[PDB]
């Protein structure tokens, strides 16, 4: 980058949004429910671009992507439900096969279980994960690993879970042939149609990345991270992206805790638990190399960092934001959030399961979203009419 462009960028990333005491949280908050609400409260269908692709044209069901559920055999009726869920606003209209990954052998009951549930030319397949691929690495020591973990009170299968989710996934032998997975969890509900091919929306707009639900973290799962990020950062600046989504990163405003106690990072983060990802962007060069930074950290284990901020990091800092797309248009639920939006009153896009623009029952956890940052500093021009 010109000096001064990257300068300038530098700049940012070591300085909060708003300046510290020039702003009450309370007020902050309120003005961004009402930002949010007002962006969840217009009536919207789907996105107002010209290359959707419907079901039964000739692109329908050719982009090469995969539903991608990461599971234990136990999870069997709750990734059902999910499946369920999805195929009936979405994919059987659209027919985009399932993979399913486990650390753990998949029984013939899960199998079984899963393709009783489906249509029979629905394509499925089930995958374990190597243990050198999901197990603590050798290069951890595992009672500085047990000091922490005792401290923070965990399981060592959840620590592995953020690390395979963060920078192993899209190496698994069954995903070498997608570019694209839509990421399933058990237990969630989605609540609208969508009549165009999801994939081939994200290839056509280019698209690298598309969410839903935008939250802060709990900063001490994450510690370190933005502080090693940094230095990351410093370290190979050709890998910043000159409109990185670097506000959203440095918002200080609503929950200026979180910002101090990582030393400079909102903990702003995309949900993970629903994400359609361009894995171009996960091969890269600069996501590799970021992964393989935090693996030589050793903080996936030495402290909680999730996948969800690990890959909201990446995605904000080495790549244009306007390539990451909300999609307002998908009403979808995990507890204990949900990103519920509005129909034109004579429609029946979604199915009232949800109360539109209720981001949660719990009041108290409202300052967990963080979707109005997003929308204040991050949405591009065309994201912004979007819908
Ligand atoms: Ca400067
Ligand atoms: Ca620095
Ligand atoms: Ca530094």
């Amino acid at each position: 980058h010109d000096a001064e462009v990257l300068d300038s960028i530098m700049d940012r990333l070591h300085e909060p949004l708003y300046e510290k005491d020039t702003f009450d949280p309370n007020e902050v908050l309120a003005e961004n429910k009402q930002l949010y609400e007002e962006f969840l409260l217009q009536e919207i269908s789907e996105p107002k671009v010209d290359n959707l692709v419907r079901s039964g044209d000739p692109l329908a069901g050719k982009a090469k992507g995969t539903i991608l559920s990461l599971v234990r055999n136990s999870d069997l009726e709750d990734i059902i439900s999910s499946i369920q869920q999805l195929e009936e606003e979405y994919n059987k209209n659209f027919g985009y096969p399932y993979t399913f990954l486990n650390d753990e052998e998949f029984t013939d009951e899960f199998k079984d279980g899963i393709k009783s549930i489906l249509p029979k030319d629905r394509v499925v397949e089930f995958g374990t994960i190597g243990p050198d691929n999901w197990n603590m690495p050798d290069s951890i020591d595992r009672e500085r690993y047990d000091q922490e973990m005792d401290k923070m009170s965990e399981v060592e299968s959840y620590h592995n879970m953020c690390r395979f989710y963060s920078k192993e996934f899209y190496h698994h032998p069954l995903l070498s042939k997608y570019k694209y997975v839509w990421r399933l969890e058990p237990n969630v509900n989605f609540y609208c149609k969508i009549n165009y091919d999801v994939f081939q929306f994200m290839n056509k707009n280019d698209k690298i990345y598309g969410f839903v639900l935008n939250l802060y973290d709990s900063p001490q799962t994450i510690e370190t991270l933005w502080t090693s990020t940094m230095d990351f950062v410093e370290e190979h600046p050709n890998y910043l992206n000159v409109n990185g989504a670097f506000a959203w990163l440095k918002d200080n405003s609503q929950n200026p805790k979180n910002y101090d106690y990582t030393q400079g990072y909102s903990t702003c983060h995309f949900w993970t638990n629903f994400e359609i990802v361009d894995l171009d962007f996960l091969r890269s060069e600069p996501y590799e190399k970021y992964m393989q930074y935090l693996e030589e950290k050793g903080g996936f284990y030495y402290e909680r960092w999730g996948d969800a901020p690990v890959r909201s990091l990446a995605l904000a800092l080495f790549a244009d934001k306007s390539s990451i797309h909300w999609f307002r248009d998908i009403g979808y639920h995990h507890t204990p959030y949900t990103n519920c939006p509005t129909c034109p009153a004579d429609s029946d896009r979604c199915n009232g399961n949800c109360v539109p623009g209720k981001f949660t029952p719990w009041s108290d956890l409202d300052n967990q979203n963080c979707q109005a940052t997003w929308i204040r500093h991050s949405m591009s021009e065309e994201e912004l009419e979007m819908y």
